[PDB]
């Protein structure tokens, strides 16, 4: 028996992501990006935090790696329009794709990983790395679904130091969201389940 906080979590990392790439910049205001996907949708998408302020120019081209808010439109104009929150990087691709070193510990004894994923992008938001870190936690070690597995938290330190931090008792902080990251200069990723 968990707490509704934690049900809203569980609903929001278990659903999944909406990913575009070369997708084309519209209109660029503050809070916000007007975009067109090459399947012709159109993407809106907010960004609350004075951090990661986007300043993509129009016909800037941006990859999308974002969850939804709501459900997409169809509008009498014709036009298809998704409604999203933060995600937009720029196109610039990697070598070789590779694997992020996660390592995952619950209840102090190391869980195994199955199916964490290779990524390409250079570069990646810190939300973005925030859902694909969740998700494999909530669909292979079970947080959100039992009162034993409701806390702990994820830090990614870099290659010089910095670290980012994520309290996994709340939903990430997207009005403190700080600009997105290289990847590659990612040294380790930790992650406690409590």
């Amino acid at each position: 028996s968990t707490n509704d906080n934690i049900k809203d979590l569980l609903d929001w990392y278990s659903s999944g992501s909406d990913t575009f790439t070369n997708s084309e910049v519209l209109d660029n205001s503050l809070g916000s990006m007007r975009i067109k996907n090459t399947d012709g949708s159109i993407s809106l998408i907010i960004f609350p935090s004075p951090y990661y302020s986007p300043a993509f120019t129009k016909g800037e081209k941006v990859d999308l790696n974002t969850k939804r808010t709501k459900k997409s439109q169809h509008t009498s104009e014709g036009t298809y329009i998704h409604f999203q929150i933060s995600g937009v990087t720029n196109t610039e691709k990697l070598p070789t794709p590779i694997e992020l070193p996660l390592k995952v510990k619950v209840h102090g004894k190391d869980s195994p990983l199955k199916y964490w994923p290779k990524f390409d992008k250079k570069q990646l938001a810190i939300s973005t790395l925030d859902f694909e870190i969740r998700a494999q936690l909530t669909q292979i070690h079970g947080l959100y679904r039992s009162s034993d597995k409701t806390g702990g938290y994820w830090k990614i330190t870099m290659n010089d130091g910095s670290t980012y931090q994520s309290d996994l008792s709340k939903k990430f902080e997207y009005n403190t969201e700080k600009p997105p990251i290289n990847i590659d200069e990612i040294k380790t990723i930790e992650a406690e389940i409590n």
